[PDB]
């Protein structure tokens, strides 16, 4: 495995990692809010995915990536799309498949809106944000308020509650503790701003020709699975979807064998269309 960095067009430095085969078909994994590259461990560790070029990175404001103080460095969805474009370019990734979890799905939509899909082979939205609208996002007024609060205990308690909402099948205690500390690395400036991040889902999704797969846990406690899927299919009727009946917001951790099977099958299909 390799570690390196990529500078985005606004100067933010992204922490990037690679695993698998450097000459294999690339897959770029894009994590969600309060995550980091650590979310993807069960994908990166699977021998059955090792013949792909497995690329992860930390989103701006997360993990070991740069964390600008200005809210306007986060509220413009294009900045996050440009981060992704910079990684696609720097890695010289040849028609990668994009895999975006939750906020990562919104990053893909903004990338599709700005750049189109001629540079990629397909995309998987994993419990992806489609739009940030009440008809598509589960109500949690206490948690959403607390996790951006100025009071330190309230803020940390809010993040811990949010991380619990990321699962139906809770992870073991040690994995939860790793992801909890990982979440505490996220920028408070980013957290307050990302609420207001623009998402060009209608433009990015409706124009896509590459294959798109939406994989959601049916019991997702953060993103409303069926309404998000339905909104996406309304925008692009060629989207395929799958519901994992007994997963919540993080099926790649909750049902990793099934997820890795679906992901490898999707990539194989996208590359032989």
């Amino acid at each position: 495995a390799r570690d390196y960095t990529v500078t985005a067009p606004d100067g933010v430095v992204l922490a990037v990692q690679e695993a698998g085969d450097p000459e294999g078909s690339p897959i770029i994994f894009i994590h969600g809010l309060l995550g980091s590259r650590l979310n993807w461990s069960k994908q990166l560790q699977d021998p059955r995915l090792q013949h792909y070029r497995l690329i992860t990175y930390d989103l701006r404001g997360h993990g070991l990536s740069g964390k600008p103080a200005e809210a306007s460095s986060y509220t413009d969805g294009r900045r996050w799309a440009d981060d992704l474009a910079a990684i696609i370019e720097s890695t010289h990734a040849r028609k990668p498949v994009l895999v975006g979890w939750s906020l990562g799905g919104a990053v893909i939509s903004n990338y599709l809106a700005a750049y189109g899909d001629k540079g990629i082979a397909g995309a998987v939205y994993v419990d992806g944000v489609i739009e940030l609208k009440p008809d598509q996002i589960v109500a949690h007024p206490e948690v959403y308020r607390d996790m951006i609060a100025s009071d330190l205990q309230t803020h940390l308690d809010g993040e811990r509650a949010f991380l619990r909402l990321c699962f139906h099948r809770q992870p073991d205690a040690t994995t939860f503790s790793l992801l909890l500390a990982n979440a505490a690395l996220a920028s408070w400036d980013m957290q307050r701003a990302v609420r207001s991040m623009t998402v060009e889902a209608a433009k990015g999704l409706s124009k896509a020709e590459v294959p798109l797969l939406l994989l959601y846990g049916a019991q997702d406690a953060l993103v409303k699975a069926k309404p998000s899927i339905a909104r996406a299919k309304s925008l692009n009727p060629r989207i395929r979807s799958e519901l994992y009946a007994d997963s919540g917001h993080a099926p790649f951790l909750e049902e990793p064998e099934r997820f890795n099977r679906d992901l490898s099958d999707f990539v194989r299909m996208a590359l032989s269309r």
